[PDB]
């Protein structure tokens, strides 16, 4: 039979920047 | 033999809101 | 034969804080 499944993949990309902050 | 590493994970979550803007 | 691909990798880390609120 085939070998075992491979390792998990690499971690994903950093998330997007958040939205602009509140008005001053 | 073990299979290949899996695909990259998904992109992270959107970041926090930024800090307050300038006075005015 | 080689095994199959591993699972998708972990989700990426949270994104950075947004920019400061806009002038005015």
């Amino acid at each position: 039979p085939p070998g075992p499944p491979g390792p998990p993949g690499p971690k994903g990309e950093p998330g997007p920047p958040g939205p602009p902050g509140p008005p001053g």
